[PDB]
């Protein structure tokens, strides 16, 4: 069924920028899975995030200022990380609208949300330690970088993304 | 006598939302003159635009806030309006964050930015009333919007835009 | 002999990016004359500049912060903006370490120094103004602009300049 | 077992002279591997430069003023200190604006940017001593200058490296 299943909070791009892949990849004929609702309940996955996510032959992943603001999505984070370990899922980072240097180190706003993560809540989980590593490990991986590579385009990314689907 | 034409304010739509149009209406299988790519080095630039905007049929204008801004493409405004006056071009709006009732009235960022210009070109040569006409006769004139119709999704309004087309 | 006479100042560029327009050109096999000596004697033309840029099929001039601070550099430019309104000169505008709307409007550091140049010297010649004028109209005519195209390349506006010339 | 592998700073390289130099070695006929193209998204970034520097033959790498300040290009000269001590491959420096006198003695800016560092990892990691050792050596390590060397064309610089490659 879906080939690449994108994971991106529907909090920022949900309108135009991962609205955009979505529409041209369905358009492309690539079958893919994407954010159910956008009432999306449970902060964890149910049968149909995990399914979709061990079923899918690559994923992708866009970097922006929520991207990790919500618990769920860096528990999402965790599983897909720990599925590329354990299997086969290709993750491709994609940095839109935020500096990939400072998600690197794991700092900027993120890092004023783990300091607000910081409370009694992980510090009965210690699981914002889990996901920095997690983060560091996967900034490890190249990707593609648009407010970098080419610094002023939209539609060529998508380009660049459809050429290594296809 | 060319297919179709598009216009937009290089500040805020060069980017995300006139690109995505472009290749939407390429791959659509309509050709586009987009003042990006249809300039060649030696010709000129107001003469090369005069005689594309002359050969071509449909033109859609996306007026941002900053519309009245860019002098030039005021100009090119007057001149598609003047050429709809005398031949009868395919005229077509879109307006995205820019309420059709703020650019009818020529209120708002409008009222502004002619503000700045109330000294400099409306009596000094009477091209700016002009404009101001065009602009207001094109804003009484129906087109596409996105701030209430749609609202939910950039990439769904160019979809309805170019299945809209024909 | 030779086919496209390049001309800027040989103040900045002429270490980095004009030596290396210099290079490519004359090692892609074009018969380029360039200037001659970098303690050039004479602020007007000899018989070779006058010859050179009458026997030019081309020409290419790379505007920056010192491109018009000379007299000499202001004159080579009415003489080629004339020759392109008298012979069939292609112009290409190259836009290399300056802003081109500051250019357009003659303003920036070189209005500082035409403030400068402003004193009797062209008031008993009103040079400024017709020089003024002639930038104005060149920039009429699109070019290459590296630092807004491409914004970070210096190896693709040598292609695609090489591209346009063979 | 490849031809050649090119190292620079991408603050101040990344944009003119890494480029070009680039496009010389890949016009001259010898295949290069910068860390700009030579990279699949699915892979790694530190075990793709770790295999790519071991099976690369000439490493080139142009220290800048900022040098010190790029703690993964540190690290690669490190790896490519320890490759050229283990194994034998062609070891070549490139030195622009940066007199060698000022890098072998970690003076300057590297004595700011290691005075920075100088409580970091010195002591906390011991690789800061052997980056900085493994600096000195390849400072005494003869290669191409230009502070004074040629001084006048950086395009000169570049033409005589390629053909004092071979």
């Amino acid at each position: 069924s879906y080939d690449v299943f994108l994971s991106f909070r529907g909090e920022d791009t949900r309108k135009t920028f991962v609205g955009h892949l979505f529409n041209a990849l369905i358009e492309k004929g690539i079958h893919t899975f994407m954010d159910d609702k956008e009432l999306k309940r449970g902060k964890s996955i149910s049968s149909e995030l995990m399914k979709a996510i061990g079923e899918s032959r690559f994923a992708v992943v866009v970097f922006s200022k929520n991207y990790a603001s919500s618990t769920w999505c860096l528990e999402e984070l965790v599983k897909i990380l720990e599925i590329h370990e354990k299997f086969e899922l290709i993750v491709v980072p994609v940095f839109y609208d935020v500096d990939p240097s400072t998600v690197r180190k794991q700092n900027g706003e993120y890092a004023v949300c783990f300091t607000k993560f910081e409370a009694n809540l992980v510090d009965d989980r210690d699981k914002v330690l889990r996901w920095r590593e997690a983060l560091t490990k996967v900034a490890n991986i190249s990707g593609h970088d648009l407010r970098n590579t080419y610094n002023g385009d939209e539609s060529k990314c998508i380009q660049q993304i459809l050429k290594d689907i296809f």
